[PDB]
């Protein structure tokens, strides 16, 4: 169904003549009224994966910033994804940086964005997630599907921890995991929070808040029925010293996983993006991103589970990430250039590769580039 030739003509048209953010908001509106195609495929028991008690039905999810407001959870998951990370949300809603702020280069399969955490705010998005969680009770088809929540700060917030605590206290209960966003290049100066000392306090404060949801306040209205796991999303634009210092902090603070990685500000060779501001995603991010997984997988001594992002388009791309050290993959740019067929196709390419490469299951491929 998501491989119907009609959708591919519509996307190729959208990519040529319609503004990126308009395409995205149109496709979200289509999902809001459940008019998008479904995935009928029964996923391979050999391509299943996990991060602690998080049981992924397949290794593919949707990266944060796709359904920022959690208005399209049901539809996006039904395209063939095991999970979705909603947000990044901020306590108060934001309209973001000036439009147009999303640009594409189809030849390089790359995207640049300067969104600036546009969202309805923690409270409205929590209302949107509560509605999905009530739908999930009635619909057995969504019973095993996972929902993460990416949390950040409002532009003008001096102390990030205040905003992270606010979000946990409102939406924590309905999340399977929380992703701490300290890596957006579009909120000055969010990336400073990746310094080891600041990151340690952020992790411990977030964890202390989740742990306190029990004491302060049935309680877990999520998939897992457990307190949410804590992940951290990191930027690829860091030196080796920084990556090591962060790795030590992750080991000490016992983070449940790491999202490697967010967009990059280090790409200079996209000609269409020369007059543009923000972070680059897509095919051009793949090598930078996979190298960062190897680095961190080794810096953390294989102790911290990895969530791969991005530059993932093919099964070969996904296998590369897995063998580098990732347990699950997240897609964003793939849905933009490949469209609705993304999940169904990538799941197939990977299954074929797992057989071809002589792996019994995906779990055996994790970190296999490292002896
Ligand atoms: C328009 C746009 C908005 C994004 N918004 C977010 C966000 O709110 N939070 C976040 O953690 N990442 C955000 N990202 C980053 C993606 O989640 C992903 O990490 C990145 O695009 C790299 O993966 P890709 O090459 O598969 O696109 C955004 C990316 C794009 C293109
Ligand atoms: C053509 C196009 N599509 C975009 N978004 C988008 C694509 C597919 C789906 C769907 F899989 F149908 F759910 C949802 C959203 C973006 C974005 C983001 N930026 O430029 C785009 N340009
Ligand atoms: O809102 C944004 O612009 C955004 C957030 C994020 O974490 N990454 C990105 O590239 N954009």
């Amino acid at each position: 169904n998501p491989e119907f030739f009609l959708y591919d003509i519509f996307l190729k048209f959208c990519l040529k003549y319609i503004d990126g953010e308009i395409c995205h908001d149109l496709f979200l509106l289509l999902g809001k009224y459940n008019i998008l195609p479904y995935d009928t495929s029964n996923d391979s028991i050999y391509a299943c994966t996990n991060i602690k008690h998080l049981d992924f039905i397949n290794p593919f999810g949707v990266a944060a910033g796709f359904d920022k407001n959690g208005v399209c959870i049901d539809s996006i998951l039904k395209l063939g994804f095991s999970f979705i990370e909603i947000g990044t949300i901020t306590p108060r809603g934001q309209t973001g940086n000036a439009k147009p702020r999303i640009f594409r280069d189809v030849e390089s399969r790359s995207i640049i964005n300067s969104c600036g955490f546009n969202n309805m705010g923690c409270d409205k998005v929590t209302e949107n997630l509560i509605l999905f969680r009530k739908r999930q009770e009635e619909d057995k088809l969504l019973s095993k599907h996972i929902v993460g929540v990416s949390i950040g700060k409002n532009k003008d917030t001096v102390n990030i921890v205040d905003d992270l605590k606010y979000c946990i206290n409102k939406i924590g209960r309905y999340a399977d995991y929380i992703a701490i966003n300290v890596s957006s290049p579009n909120t000055p100066g969010l990336r400073d929070n990746q310094e080891a000392g600041k990151l340690k306090n952020i992790i411990l404060s977030v964890k202390e808040e989740i742990d306190n949801l029990e004491k302060n306040n049935f309680l877990w209205f999520n998939t897992t029925k457990k307190k949410p796991l804590v992940f951290v999303k990191l930027a690829p634009d860091l030196n080796q010293e920084q990556k090591k210092e962060i790795a030590d902090v992750l080991l000490e603070t016992n983070i449940d996983g790491m999202i490697i990685s967010n967009t990059t500000t280090q790409i200079n060779d996209i000609k269409s993006f020369e007059n543009k501001k923000g972070g680059v995603s897509g095919a051009k991010l793949k090598d930078i991103s996979t190298k960062f997984i190897c680095e961190m997988y080794n810096y953390t001594n294989k102790q911290i589970p990895i969530i791969a992002s991005g530059g993932i388009f093919s099964g070969l791309d996904a296998l590369e990430k897995i063998e580098a050290g990732a347990s699950v993959c997240q897609l964003y740019s793939c849905l933009v250039f490949n469209g609705m067929k993304s999940a169904v196709q990538i799941k197939r390419e990977l299954n074929h590769l797992l057989y071809q490469r002589g792996y019994y299951n995906l779990k055996e491929a994790i970190g296999r580039k490292h002896s």
